[PDB]
């Protein structure tokens, strides 16, 4: 039995897709955990995904692998992997088993859900899940906006390393929350030169300029983010010493898959609410 495969905008099948599979290798943390919320049986997901505090919990039994661990993934005898559509070596991979590759941003965070339950026939678990994010979310919004206002300008931003980035509404980072489920406007320059572009670089002396009313600020740990929140350049930013910076864990934060996407809806709301 193979799944009816729709055309869906930026899914390619390599192969032919089981309706059911049984062993599945997840090689796109965008993806884990959609698969794991359609109840799919993953036994191998990647290192962002074991380091996940909320999906790690929910696949315990997977191996971790990466996209060139051909040997490790072929050991595992997947029936389905899922993919990126960058990954290079989907050819290799798609000799393994068939092959579902997604392109980021062909469709949006909730669509790839209900386009993974057409996939595998489990749009009754998809709706449910998308009725009820609607109307929490809908209400949400209007809690935080008695707080912040209508117009409150929100900025995405993530630090990794010795790297500063802004992100826009489908970059994860709280993005989806921020921007789509919340409606927040960003700041003029953010989505000028951030929201089309997915993402974008900066030097630390710009970052005033695309800092509004509240900043949201992804990081791995407390030591990376430590001498830019020292600095006076920060401590100069009006967001900054209004406390409008809501500081979020990125190793969950990071994700856009229903299963994170639900701790880190009731934690923005809860920041958001306390900033008050
Ligand atoms: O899908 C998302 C949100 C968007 C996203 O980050 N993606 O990677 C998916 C869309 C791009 C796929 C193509 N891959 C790349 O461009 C490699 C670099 C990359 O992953 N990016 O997100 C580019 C900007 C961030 C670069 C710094 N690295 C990180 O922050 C690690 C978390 C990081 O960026 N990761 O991708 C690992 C965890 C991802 C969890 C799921 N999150
Ligand atoms: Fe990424």
């Amino acid at each position: 039995s193979l799944s009816p495969m729709p055309q869906i905008a930026g899914v390619t099948y390599y192969g032919d897709i089981p309706k059911q599979p049984k062993r599945v290798v997840s090689l796109a943390s965008t993806y884990t955990g959609y698969l794991k919320k359609l109840d799919m049986n993953l036994v191998g997901v990647t290192s962002y995904d074991k380091k996940n505090p909320i999906l790690a919990k929910t696949v315990k039994k997977a191996k971790q692998v990466a996209a060139t661990d051909l040997e490790a993934i072929t050991t595992l005898k997947p029936d389905l992997i899922v993919v990126g559509s960058t990954e290079e070596n989907i050819k290799q991979l798609a000799e393994i088993a068939p092959v579902i590759s997604i392109e980021a941003r062909k469709r949006d965070y909730l669509q790839v859900l209900s386009d993974f339950g057409r996939i595998f026939n489990k749009e009754g678990k998809a709706k449910k899940w998308l009725k009820d994010w609607k109307t929490k979310t809908a209400a949400y919004e209007k809690e935080v906006k008695a707080v912040t206002g209508d117009k409150a300008t929100f900025t995405i931003m993530g630090l990794y390393e010795k790297d500063v980035y802004l992100f826009g509404k489908d970059w994860g980072r709280g993005g989806e929350i921020i921007h789509q489920a919340f409606h927040y406007d960003a700041p003029e320059k953010v989505k000028t030169e951030v929201f089309k572009q997915g993402y974008l670089s900066l030097s630390q002396e710009v970052l005033p300029d695309y800092i509004g009313d509240y900043v949201v600020i992804a990081a791995e740990d407390d030591k990376t983010g430590s001498a830019l929140y020292e600095s006076k350049l920060w401590q100069s930013i009006p967001a900054v010493k209004k406390h409008h910076v809501i500081k979020v864990n990125a190793n969950v934060f990071y994700f856009t898959d229903p299963l994170s996407l639900e701790y880190q809806l009731e934690t923005l709301r809860e920041a958001i609410l306390s900033s008050e």
